[PDB]
């Protein structure tokens, strides 16, 4: 099913099936010129895609399609409102497999802000060590129905852009660094993946049939020992350029939009 999440400045759908992010409104926003209509930054919709997943795969993650159906989480309601007496509202789903391990991802969103942390934890019950990498892609239909396209950066090369032309002509991104983070720019708005690890993260683009683009990461996977806990952190931007709050979370985020 869908879920609502809801603060001041952001107005999402999730589905459950995976914790993707299908829709995004920013309702401080207009979508047009001088309308009250929230912007849309995500969206599904029969004539344009523009999503943010997420998940875990690597040999263990229940999001590699190998391991079976994309996970369902269990939710504890269908919407989640910031409270006015509330900095933070966070939003678990747990998942448990097939062997009994736990599964746990979760949304947190603060007041005001654009950047949206999505965390896991994973609990393993079983008897071999759980190999977890988590991945956040970025989706999008490459024709529409001041530059737009994807960019990445790496502590190394700081900030590059990655042609959607690329991507349909089947020439993909593939490199590999610590550190780093992927988007999607459009004028005034972008969407990226930053992954929070000590490891050697997967940086790639592909063409995903039908006129979809995507970008991502993955992670370098980590080992979950029977019977420990381990956790995985990320964030997603998903908003305008806000300077400050985008340097605690990534160096260079800010030249995105710029
Ligand atoms: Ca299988
Ligand atoms: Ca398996
Ligand atoms: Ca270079
Ligand atoms: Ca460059
Ligand atoms: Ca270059």
């Amino acid at each position: 099913k869908l879920i609502s999440v809801k603060t001041d400045v952001l107005d999402l759908t999730i589905n459950t099936r995976g914790g993707d992010v299908e829709q995004a409104l920013l309702p401080a926003y207009p979508k047009e010129l001088n309308s009250t209509q929230p912007f849309q930054l995500l969206e599904t919709s029969p004539q344009f895609i523009y999503q943010a997943q997420s998940g875990l795969t690597g040999r263990d993650g229940p999001d590699n399609p190998a391991n079976g159906p994309r996970p369902l989480y269990n939710v504890e309601k269908d919407a989640y409102v910031l409270a006015e007496g509330q900095n933070e509202l966070q939003v678990p789903m747990t998942y448990t497999d097939a062997a009994g391990n736990t599964f746990t991802k979760t949304f947190v969103l603060k007041r005001g802000d654009y950047a949206v942390n999505v965390n896991y934890n994973v609990q393993n019950a079983g008897e071999k060590p759980l190999e977890i990498s988590s991945f956040g892609q970025l989706k999008q239909s490459i024709t529409l129905p001041t530059f737009r396209g994807a960019a990445y950066s790496t502590p190394d090369e700081k900030y590059e852009k990655y042609k959607f032309d690329t991507i349909a002509d089947n020439e993909n991104l593939n490199i590999s660094s610590k550190g780093g983070w992927v988007a999607m720019l459009q004028q005034y708005f972008a969407t990226a993946w930053i992954p929070h690890n000590d490891g050697t993260n997967n940086f790639y683009t592909a063409n995903l049939g039908n006129g979809i683009a995507a970008i991502g990461y993955k992670s370098q996977p980590v080992l979950v020992q029977p019977g420990q806990t381990g956790a995985m952190n990320s964030t997603l931007w998903v908003g305008p350029e806000i300077q400050d709050k985008m340097a605690a979370v990534a160096p260079h985020l800010d030249l995105t939009v710029d």
